[PDB]
């Protein structure tokens, strides 16, 4: 059976085969499991990345190695070649015969055990269409009786779909779990290999660069586990320095190396690996201030909290913080919360409390077992905490959510999950929780009774004391108030609209002035002390852009041009032609 | 025929199958199906893992045995293999003739028996695509006439959700209850089966490890029946 | 047809088929359909096990035993085998040939009739493809024309589902009713069909059990038609009769066999009732008595409800009895009833009513209707009556309940029966109907206000009667009051309670022995009148078994000796050795 | 229908009966395509029907007036002076418990011969329950089920259909009901129509009861009969009730009645004893001793069987079943003065 399978004992023999690293009771579960006189058959549960592979000829490892009970005792584990079995026919005629052949020459040897790599692919049609549709239902009764030990591979999610799929094999084939290896783990499966890399590569790794391959793709990869991807990033530095006119002087590889190559795939650590783990953060109080101009003791408030946070005071479970903004609309509360997020390196999550009002929208965004979204949603939010476990979260308007969202989120605050409909679980403990709220200043907006109005101005914390329950706010980091805005910050505000007119304006080629006082007049008319500065989007709008986009459109205008619009006395926009 | 049945006899002859330990009544009713003039199709109707597979097969090897009626003497009890039977086809005439020359390979005994198991797999046409002629309606026909006679074999809530349907099938197959046993009845079951375990694995049970494996697999295993958890 | 049809005066002539009994009408209409000049194709619909196909190849047999008309003389009824039509015509045109040459060797014999069974099947008759021409639309004009005749067969559901929808072809067959038999029908069958049964099984039956097994099956087997229910009693007891001779035991079938075989299916035989079973019952009475103490109205009821059933004394179609048990707490309302399923050996079906708290959550009993989720799970009373028909059906806190659910069983308990959502049916009829109540209790502890404390008592019932409707409660059995328990029952109570101990330990290798002053210490200071026996168990958890646990945990006490305890008189203590 | 007439009537000469084919014969042949009875009106079924009215009052006593307006509507459909397109009748029975209501209904459908299509409206006290008369729209999971009454309906066109306490469903499912008594038809998830033109419609309620059972506060008891002008009204919408033959009110049940409900239940006993092999007679005086012991206004004839399983059954089936009273003995009952006690024998 030459060329039916591979024998991994030989490939073992023949370098091929690197000696396990961690594992190893998964090695020995299988052996558990191939001992067993039925249903004696271990499968191997992962992942491409996190040794479902490795296992599998860990086993065959030992066994060439002698590593072995006496209860094995001779054997010779061999590896289904679906390649070569469908090779130089592709036909079911010699397929079939090769296959049959291959079953019998195992059946008949001491100790025979069949390795399947990637078994959850022969599920279709054996290596391919024209082959072995049927190599599965050959299988089954040999598995029965015993005939031929078989070590499955399958993946977390095939399992599930490919045994489950007929009790002949689910019944017959042990379930192993294979997860992936740590840091200091995936550091030594790099040392492990780093004669070889550094061999391959005509370079040196230092001991610093190989844990930055690990400690730093943890960070960055994000999405394909750690052990081949730290590897990947050792295989990429040094390939990238054999290359380049490097390593031929230069071999050496240090973290700095590392931290170049994961950017290349991240393009983060290269300028932002670590900058300033106390520093970037009180500078922003700094740099909110460049687009956030007010509510400066809001954002210093905030800078503090997360400082704290990260001076590791809180518990394991928890969440980096929680805070409630409270406040007029129009006044920055959403634009601190974006400033932030893209200054921590961060993504933003974001959620209307209004559209989770209602009981039934409330299951949905919970992903709770009835009434979620899709299959598998879930879970809006929980969806949302495992896609991207550092974020800050937002919801918006929270006094419009229906109780139970109210009653998730107290859950989430206490203890740093979500479960989903799927039995899956958000991880909390790195988000940033920031609520909001325009009921604060609502009340002041009342007009009283009698002969001489008095001044409604109340406490906008004891508003939020009487809307929001003292649970809720025992477990806030903080209450945060961001005030009305200034007549220099609408200044400011305006002056941002008019700018990026005149960029369109530009780009056709009309130069646009507005008198300081047209400048002012429009911060003043749109800027609405209960709306913020939320209407300047109209008061720009309409009065700077209708009156231009007409000459244009009409052909009184030409791309060129200069148009001045001077406030007059009477308040109207005083346009020329241009 | 050839590679869709397995001679059950030979099977118990070579090894095959175990003896059945304390399964008596179940065997009584068996035989007092097979042995009617019509719709004589036993139907064995269990929950997964409790002998409900082991007594189709335990007919088979007292078959052998002399264990059974004169009735019986003769017969021969082979399972099918649905995978095999409809696997490999894709041509329009490839099911019908295919079925048909499996059937006529027992049509022409007297004393043959066929065993299906997953038989409400069969229900609903089987592999029957584009509109009836499911293997049903292949045998239908037949099952009326006593031309063959089936043990079929199923669970609770699958023989519910198909069987009792197409109530034509459900009327020419005889239901029998298949329970799980008792924890004595376990311990019997393990002793019975045990010089197997002990011959695989050189090993040797006391008789306190095997009282123990039935009442902890009680106390605390809690997803199957004792047959299939207590020998594990 | 050579390698396709039957004919079938073939079997006629050999007797290969049973003979048609009766069906006068039947085949009179058919006849009539046949003689006509156009569509000449009758169709026969029905229930399934009617004698649909009896009739169909009855014919052929009465015109071979020259039993039809002249017009029918000479006649050929041919009977196509499909799945031979199909089998082997691979390419385009072998499938079209067959079923061509098929019909053109009909229509060229001239006086042959073709049937077939399952014609439904035909309706999407083998389709090549995108094409539609399929056995069926091919196969019309011929039927249209008169060319050809044919005799078509199938149920009710499947006419209705299955062709019951193409119209060109429905239109070119005369539709037929075959209804189920009667009693005195059915009986004439199966005398005409008994010497085939008599030869097959080497038997003889009497006239008597002819007779039985018609009327018990009509009785007792509820989901087929009472022909093919007949019949199979009559196959079944001939069967037991020929599996009597191997042993020698040689036999005619009686009225005696028959109750046995139908029993085997109702499970209440109306003979062992004369046998050892006579004792069974007349000892239940005591056998309870020793479980339950005091209450002895309780236990009549329940004893005699059964007795009648048994003796035959019935209530044709209600259940063996309907009672409910209302009265204080901790006396046994709920034990009695699970002591009288052990008592019997029979299954005990419990059902919470606290569970059905709103009225919507009947549909949590009896299943969701047509087109809504969970249709396809269930009704979870009527299964559990399905799958057992003999057992002791208690439903517990019957006031818990929503009162709408009541009405569920103002049905069940008048009738015997309950339809689910598939239109099956629960037959209540060998079920004891228990439910528990504690209604009335409170009102009767209610103290009076005045200078001459009036009596109660009466209360209980008026609380009881403006809960339950009348026409519920006038549908019982009988109501069971039950009352307080005394202290000679308490001392009943502690013996009970103690003897369960011993048993427990004796488990642990240690027996127990107490006098007679520690149980008559315990039982004075265990009783309370206001929460019946229950709280004895109490008492003793805490005299005799907390003492226990900690010298047979750790080893003072073990497997192997004996504990004694005994009243100190002096310190109103108990003792304890070793 | 005129080449079945035709090929029937080529098949009379088997008798030799030759002759043309005339009205007669395609009326036949209709009403056998359709299965619809018509010209046997002629035959025996004329004292079928004529005694039908009487046959009914052996086994349901009092309540004269049901028996007969069903009664009648059985006749003017069978005499041909029926609707157009209307059901056979349409009624809905009302009055105090135990009284016959559901019983006369059962008896007849015996009566005539013909199906008695049962339902219990208890069942469908949600409002989506309806699916199951109706059955699924298309698309959805219960699709290939069809309904259940218009099942039932197709497969049997002549019956009795009953709806028992029908003033427990849904006050919506009863809007189905309307097209049913007024059009005859009943459209089902697949476009086919029930036919309801050959069946009695029967329903009965429970409406009123508790109400004018109670008694109320003042010098005068006042007479509390007019239920049927509270929750009869209340119940059923005006288009509803509209659309009825008749509600017929049943009585309670008085003395006289209940001594030939005794005698009823009496002869039922004597049945199922035969069936053992034994006979039991009774005295006169024990029977009316039965009766009064027995009798309650409240709850009409409900009551007399548990009277009569505790004074004859239970004592007899100690006798069957300890071996006092089995075969070789009969049993005779009579009642003693002095404790007005009952004998038994052998
Ligand atoms: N009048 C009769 N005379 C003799 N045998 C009868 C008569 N009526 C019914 N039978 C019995 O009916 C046969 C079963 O017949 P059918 O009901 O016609 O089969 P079926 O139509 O194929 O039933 P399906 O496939 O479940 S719908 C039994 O073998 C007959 O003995
Ligand atoms: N009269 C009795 N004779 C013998 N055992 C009894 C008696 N009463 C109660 N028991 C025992 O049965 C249990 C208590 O009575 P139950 O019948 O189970 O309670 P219940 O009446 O059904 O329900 P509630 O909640 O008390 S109303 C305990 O195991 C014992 O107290
Ligand atoms: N007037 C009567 N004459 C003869 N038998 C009667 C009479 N009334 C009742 N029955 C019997 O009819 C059976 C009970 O059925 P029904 O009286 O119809 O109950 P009901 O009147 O329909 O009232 P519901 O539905 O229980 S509230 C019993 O066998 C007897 O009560
Ligand atoms: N420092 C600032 N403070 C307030 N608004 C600003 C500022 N800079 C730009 N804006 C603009 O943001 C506003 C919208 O603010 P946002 O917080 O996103 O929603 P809302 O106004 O409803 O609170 C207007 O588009 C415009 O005033
Ligand atoms: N009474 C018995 N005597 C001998 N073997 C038995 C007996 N009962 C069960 N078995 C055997 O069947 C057990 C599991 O039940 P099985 O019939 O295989 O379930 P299933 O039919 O669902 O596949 C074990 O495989 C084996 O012990």
């Amino acid at each position: 059976m030459e060329n039916f399978t591979t024998n991994l004992n030989q490939l073992a023999r023949v370098g091929g085969i690197d000696p396990l690293i961690g594992r190893e009771k998964e090695l020995e579960r299988a052996i558990q499991v191939l001992c067993r006189r039925r249903k004696n058959n271990p499968l191997l549960v992962g992942e491409s990345g996190v040794g479902k592979t490795a296992i599998a000829e860990g086993l065959a490892w030992r066994i060439v190695q002698g590593d072995v009970p006496e209860v094995m005792a001779d054997c010779t584990i061999y590896s289904l070649d679906i390649g070569s079995l469908l090779a130089g026919t592709k036909y079911r005629g010699d397929f079939e015969k090769r296959f049959k052949a291959l079953l019998k020459q195992l059946e008949q040897d001491t100790n025979s055990i069949l390795f399947i790599d990637e078994i959850h692919t022969i599920i279709g049609a054996g290596a391919a269409s024209g082959g072995q549709v049927d190599a599965a239902n050959l299988i089954k009764p040999l598995l029965s009786s015993g005939k031929i030990r078989v070590i499955g591979s399958t993946t977390y999610q095939e399992f599930s779909n490919i045994f489950e799929k007929d009790r002949a094999l689910a019944r017959r084939f042990q379930k192993i779990d294979i997860t992936e290896p740590s840091i200091e783990e995936t550091v030594q499966i790099i040392n492990g290999l780093k004669p070889k890399y550094e061999a391959h590569h005509d370079v040196r790794y230092t001991a610093k660069a190989v844990r930055a391959a690990v400690e730093l793709a943890v960070k960055y990869i994000n999405d394909r586990h750690l052990p081949d991807k730290a590897i990947d990033v050792i295989d990429e530095a040094g390939a990238r320095a054999r290359l380049m006119p490097v390593s031929k002087r230069k071999k050496t590889v240090n973290v700095a190396d590392i931290e170049s190559v994961v950017a290349r795939i991240a393009r983060i650590p290269e300028k932002s690996v670590s900058q300033s783990d106390r520093d970037t953060l009180k500078n922003l109080g700094d740099r909110l201030k460049m687009l956030v101009f007010g509510q400066d003791k809001a954002i210093e408030a905030l800078t503090e909290a997360i400082k704290m946070a990260r001076a590791g005071l809180g518990h394991e479970h928890k969440p980096v913080g929680s805070f409630l903004f409270a406040g007029p609309t129009g006044v920055g509360k959403t634009e601190v919360t974006v400033q932030l997020s893209k200054a921590l390196g961060i993504e933003l999550l974001r959620f209307d409390m209004s559209e989770y009002m209602e009981r039934h929208t409330v299951s949905r965004l919970i992903g709770a077992p009835p009434g979620y979204v899709g299959f598998d949603q879930g879970g809006l939010l929980t969806d949302a905490v495992i896609k991207h476990p550092h974020a800050v979260l937002l919801l918006d308007e929270i006094e419009k959510a229906h109780p139970d969202v109210f009653n998730i989120l107290l859950q989430v605050m206490d203890n740093g999950t979500l479960t989903d409909n799927n039995g899956r679980k958000a991880d909390f403990r790195n988000v940033v929780l920031v609520m909001t709220t325009n009921a604060g200043v609502r009340e002041t907006e009342r007009k009283s009774i009698g002969l001489i109005h008095q001044d409604n101005s109340t406490d906008a914390m004891e508003e939020i004391k009487k809307i929001f329950t003292p649970e809720f706010r025992n477990r806030l980091d903080n209450i945060i108030w961001f005030d009305h805005l200034s007549t220099d910050v609408i200044h400011q505000v305006v002056d941002k609209f008019i700018v990026e007119l005149q960029v369109q304006l530009d780009q056709k080629g009309v130069s646009l002035e507005v008198s300081q006082e047209a400048r002012n007049w429009l911060a003043e008319k749109g800027y609405d002390r209960a709306m913020g500065a939320r209407p300047m989007a109209r008061v720009i709008q309409d009065n700077l852009k209708k009156p231009l986009a007409n000459e244009l459109l009409f052909g009184s205008l030409v791309d060129g041009g200069q148009v001045t619009v001077a406030l007059d006395k009477e308040k109207n926009e005083l346009t020329y032609g241009f």
